[PDB]
């Protein structure tokens, strides 16, 4: 729960969106926390820890969030006299002979009658458009991409990231300092978080372990397991187990990574999407087709071509409506045909904007 | 700074009834509750929110329905001295030197052990008709306008204007100063509200800002086009999503607006609603059919055409009854055929005739 | 908002010596709460109680019980002598003076009380057969609200099977060889072909509503009717309402389709008889050539109808040649019957025999 | 006043298991606790009020279970001074001149501060299963036979009489001073607590009031002798209504008696259970098929015939093992012929042992 | 009969395992022995305890305030403790040890004692919802009726990948501690079971009449409940004789363990999947019936060239083998399985049968 990762080596750089991906995830979220402490304590500031799916939020442990050793490694000598009632969910300490309670009850926890925590589901996201975060300096967002190997049907939240986005309007308003962490404990293409972002994770990358870019930046965090205590019975009965001992390595086992290829042939529709047009091109093979995923910049040259748009305003003369039923019968099997990983795209960079537009209109 | 709509310009006019669509939509119930706050604690009068669903009135937490900083701009110096035991699930505070006490238990919010607020659902009001809420001036009735996007599936309530209509005359018994606050946070036809109103929105009515009628007022607000501060991660990070930055001004992309033609012969069939005659006329045409919802106001040159008639006491003995299997027989594709956008209206007056008899009878 | 006429008071019932009322009609809300107020003053000091009954358990959850008696109801029927009124809801407690005598009414677990006694009960029909051993120690007052299904309000709401047979079980349970009590069944709508109406042995007729009271050895009967005369044309929510026929309409729909059997004779013997109440009903059936047409009959004696077939019902009356009627062969063999019964699809002999086949329908209907 | 029926007959002979049959209902489970108010008030011991299922118990009125008018036909002129808060369920009164007092919270009762009854629902045994009842003296299963008519769709507890046993031994455990009521207000057989009995109702063993067994007794009461009153309106509602009036006597209306044959011809196939075999052999007739269930106590003459087991434990050599599904495959329309009376028995003696082995793999 | 309580934790705290699995009895002895010999660390050593079951639902139905019983208190203090007293109201059990007053109380799924957590009641279906979760002093993590009894409940399924959840759950709750016990306690036992192919366990009727087995990683002891002599002067003792379900109920646990089958086919595999080091492979022989299907184990691939090789890893894949996707391996690998859980094939070895098991469970779907 105190691994060798720290957020100090991201926030005292001049980025304040990060996305972390690898590491224990138990110890991640532990230590931003612990990191978090001294502003929350003393600087008048607040934090929000953000799940997926409230039920993730509803068995979390609250009382446990912010624990005796948490304090003790992070404040230490400051550190004293501490007692708890944990039936009544209120903890009474010290720090620097000062004395300080903090309670924790439904999906907040309170640090001397302050809201310091807000526990928040983005499931439920649209209940909490109420802007009562004042000073939210810290947006905590755990376990933000799903692990297939840990289960197999989960679903992301319908048009999540732009869901994401308006929840961050709502936390922080007109606020300067304010801070995102994108933890994950597993790495892969192919989810709205990373479209959204716009980052394609390869290789390279991950070989080096920091990624800068305009608006964020992103870490990957080994974990080798080095010396292991072969004297634990509940160790040694880990290693046994082929299953249980991968998941330890799991980050990055399988990247998803897209093929790439191009077609000269012109394509058989297009959609106008962010003052760009997406295109699907089919090639007739004897076995059957071959789907190439374009991106063209204009009009110019693909003139009697079909037009699908998305949007009414963005409409007008000769493109045809896509309304919600019209869409599910026409791209359904070309959403399918891109989440399972069966086309050709022209490059990453049209990967990334055809991964906004198919998150942004997939239904569920 | 606050927000630019206000009902303060709604209060002080003479009408009582007011459709308030477009905004965030927090804002405008935030800020309507706020108003009222006043009256709600010295006047001895309740308020009551309504919701659609009972989905919308269980997942929402009725502790942040009234919050301090809500307290704190719509009191400004005249409050203080505010604690809270959110153990107790209490508010406490002082106003003009008087200390008050809010509390919410059981889905109910009450001021120095007052009811001020009611959360009660409209897909449960046919159970409460004997239920009584003694005191209340406000009835806000919110999200009155289903947003398709934001919800996989919703419906409207069967014969939903009339089960709103029957909660009304419950809560406000033989009261002259009542108000009634229905906020939507998109606009379009087809729905039961606006043809309960007898309300049909355009474009039009849009580009002015306000709607009087004798019987309600509808106010509509856009989003301001505030400038972006390009220099935040965050904004550049929402502005490289379109999905997100086109939800800012979704609430009026698409009113559905429907055909509308006339056709001089007569029609296949009458039903006979509201002192007057509808009717549907069928144009042969070699691809198919096209439909024709027309009004008649006398029978005169429609002798021996069929009339159905939806209430037995006014049936004659020529006219079929329309009974609940009789029109699943006859006018469920019809009803179809009218949902979606494919028949011609002699008007938008006949349209809305029409919309309020659909949704009257329509079945799920 | 507002009616057009005076609302409906049980004095009119209570000076005659019956002790069952039917009440059908009106706005619904001043009917319960005018039965309740008539009786708080039995309620409060001569020891008796109340129960409140409704068909479906949700229509007592959904209930809102604090609300059952208001700061407004003691003052219209106290007056003078109700004063300091206190109350703190939160807890729902109410805290008031009778002729100075400090009271407190307290509403918890479902139940009303009134100086730490009960004097309601909230019991659901539906739930009646698990309250077999209950014990209701002092209940004069037993109110069944919203008697009749409403098709408009409710689409497939139904009657609890054998539900009259339900109801009386329950009127014994509460009622133990206790001379002086009381039943109030309150309906919004009048329409035939109910349990309730089949229990009661009455059939309603336009007849009987011109005229207000009907008079029967076991019940009285009153229809109340709402008169919409003046309209306050000042409120727009009063506009906003008459412009919505719908709403308008449901204001006065309590008798807009009573539901009024067909009545026909037909002289050829039945094609099969059931043995219920000392009497033996019968189906006719007659070929046209559009198909057939069902007549439902009545016989005191089998003379004549020697070798037709005969269901019985009990097991215990069950002779030689009658077949049984379990639940499986009456499946078979009467379900489509029952439909045709339901449906007004029938001709009958009489209003006297409908009311006698309505009581064998809804005593065996399955769901 | 007094109701007719006592257990008092019943607690003078020796016998400790009793099964009352037939009666309203309301007067025996009224006498049953009233005959045992002395003991559990002054002799430290306790009762348990058993119903089926948790819907029986939550919907009781606990507080009422004891009621004043009880208590004063039960202790006469030594009962007085009786004041009771039925808001706080609450009984004061006074015995003998000394002051007691019964409280009943959520389902217990207690006397004097002691626990004297228990409700407690056969559907929850597992949740009872902590002993925690020391000093059980009484055992009252009311409602102990599902009366097809009053509810047509309801099932008993699946192996519910080895349930009810294992109940039994928690609440006793190895107590010698031990009494079980099992009362029902309908006698028939086809049913797994008759089966458990192996008891075998008959008409004649109703004729006769007592019947005397090894380990219980069964004792059937006709209604009490109060003739109805025809003053009251209620009575004669009631009287005027078929359903309702038999009802007051369906008590024996139909006793489900089986069908007794005898068949030579050996059986199909045999089944071992309790050291027992369990034949059915089938007769061809024209018109189709007869069934005759048979008992065998040897293999003598039956070589070569099937025999299947239920239990791998005691499975021999050519037994086959009857897993859940193959026994579903083959015995489950032999158990539907059972349960409705298609089948040709041996005698009582051999039905009461196909309904001990039908129940006891029964399925739902 | 009475508890039953001659079963005791005692002497396996003392020998130096540190996982425990005790299979059969009655079933409230077992969870109820193991919760009091722990008691005294959980109210003075400032320790807490797991209560693990399965199914949320068993959690949820699951009465708390019975968990710590009076009995309890008693049988594992005895005349050490006194003035015993409990509010049914609040449901708080007051009583005095070695003089001192302590209160127990439950709520929200907890049970509290002097106001801290000794019990926390999680539920294995819901523990991946919740990895981050701590739980800061717990020593006893228990898992109750840890092996599916077909009869209490006819439809039940495994967790998907089920020992990998647990293990998880293990490391997430034992951080930065040496002095750790597990208890697996099941009613039943019985091989086909994803608890045994974890543990690397296989149920054999010469270890069940040895009470215990001693294992490198865990210890194993079978209980058997003791033969009270009835008393058949008491009805009621004689009603229960009766009815040979309630009297056989009591011996049900090792009925009918799981026993496969075991046969050698010397011809070459139809697949090959690489998993743990090694090669399973699948082999059919045609018979006149039909086919009988072979499941075989390989250490090397030498001499089985051309056979296809299924990989469920990625980063490990190589050349010929082809990814086994969830969706590739329902068209393959669904009626192999369905044929392994049914024991309709033949097994190398007992060794071979659990490395199946811990591949099958593995990647299994329901």
């Amino acid at each position: 729960s105190n691994e060798f990762w720290t957020p100090k080596r991201l926030l005292e750089t001049d980025d304040r969106i990060f996305l972390v991906v690898g590491g224990r995830g138990v110890g991640k979220t532990f230590n931003v926390t612990g990191e978090a402490l001294d502003d929350l304590f003393f600087n008048n500031v607040s934090m929000v820890y953000l799940r997926r799916l409230g039920v993730e939020i509803d068995e979390l442990e609250k009382n446990n969030f912010i624990t005796e050793e948490m304090l003790r490694v992070y404040f230490g000598n400051r550190f004293s006299d501490f007692n708890a009632d944990e039936s009544k969910q209120i903890m009474r300490f010290s720090i620097d002979g000062a004395i300080h309670e903090i309670k924790a009850i439904r999906n907040k926890i309170f640090f001397d009658d302050r809201c310091i925590v807000y526990f928040i589901a983005l499931s439920r996201a649209g209940h909490v458009k109420s802007n009562n975060y004042p000073d939210v300096k810290y947006l905590v967002f755990d376990e933000v991409i799903i692990d297939r190997s840990i289960m197999p049907n989960a679903r992301y939240i319908r048009n999540e990231f732009t869901v994401l986005l308006n929840l961050i309007e709502t936390i922080k308003r007109k606020r300067e300092d304010f801070y995102l962490f994108m933890l994950s404990n597993v790495g892969e293409n192919f989810n709205p978080i990373f479209a959204g972002l716009g980052y394609y994770l390869t290789h390279e990358d991950i070989k080096k372990g920091f990624v800068k870019r305009e608006d964020y930046c992103v870490q990957f965090v080994e974990n080798k397991q080095e010396e292991l205590n072969m004297t634990d019975p509940f160790v040694r009965l880990g290693a046994k187990n082929r299953d249980f001992s991968n998941s330890k390595t799991n980050a990055f086992e399988n990247i998803r990574t897209p093929y790439f290829k191009h077609y000269g042939k012109k394509p058989k529709l297009l959609v106008k999407y962010d003052r760009q047009y997406l295109g699907i091109a089919e090639r007739k093979i004897p076995s059957g087709l071959e789907y190439y995923y374009q991106v063209y910049k204009t009009l110019d040259g693909l003139e009697n071509i079909t037009v699908f748009n998305n949007n009414f305003d963005t409409l007008m003369e000769d493109e045809v409506f896509l309304e919600e039923t019209q869409l599910k019968k026409k791209f359904k099997t070309y959403f399918e045909l891109f989440q399972q990983n069966m086309v050709y795209h022209e490059s990453p960079e049209t990967f990334l904007e055809w991964s906004k537009f198919v998150y942004a209109l997939k239904l569920e």
